[PDB]
């Protein structure tokens, strides 16, 4: 795809068979997700956003499908109103910013 | 350019007589800069992200040069940990996401 930015770059993703909605975010180093069931063990992490710091649950080696692109990586679960796909995963589908 | 995402997509911008480094951020609705002096009228605004909400000064019709484009838009100034270029200005330089 080529996605313009007149509206939020929301895309369907698929995790553990569930379809959900996530924002493609070039300003996010990491992928941060709303509360949901993830398979393995988690460790603690703190990360910073525009509003300040939050505590998250870090899960590794998680399979996500993004617009038909399979992707495996680290996913952070915490207080967010939006699922955010960050650079750690955008680099795996070959995403670039073009102008 | 075609900008890959292995590192933070930082760009030098020119605003209110000053040179700033900022983050091309497709997950941000608005442009938000670290504390600085800017010409003109401003009104207050509340914005959010990871970590919650912050209060920022909203300045309308600000001229910003980005990679040789002179664009116009609203710029917010506030206690952000980082200067961010959001979709309101990204659309104006024709920036798209591609994969
Ligand atoms: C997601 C992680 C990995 C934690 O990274 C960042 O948050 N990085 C931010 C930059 C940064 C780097 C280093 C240190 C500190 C900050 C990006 O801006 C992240 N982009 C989004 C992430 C996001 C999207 C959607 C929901 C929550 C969070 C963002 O904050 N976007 C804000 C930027 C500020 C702005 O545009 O005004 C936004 O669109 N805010 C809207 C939408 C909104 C409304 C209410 C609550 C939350 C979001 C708004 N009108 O305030
Ligand atoms: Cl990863
Ligand atoms: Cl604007
Ligand atoms: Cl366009
Ligand atoms: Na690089």
């Amino acid at each position: 795809p080529q996605i313009t930015l007149w509206q939020r770059p929301l895309v369907t993703i698929k995790i553990g068979g569930q379809l959900k909605e996530a924002l493609l975010d070039t300003g996010a180093d990491d992928t941060v997700l709303e509360e949901m069931s993830l398979p393995g063990r988690w460790k603690p992490k703190m990360i910073g956003g525009i509003g300040g710091f939050i505590k998250v649950r870090q899960y590794d080696q998680i399979l996500i499908e993004i617009c038909g692109h399979k992707v495996i990586g680290t996913v952070l679960v915490g207080p967010t109103p939006t699922n955010v796909i960050g650079r750690n995963l955008l680099t795996q589908i070959g995403c670039t910013l073009n102008f």
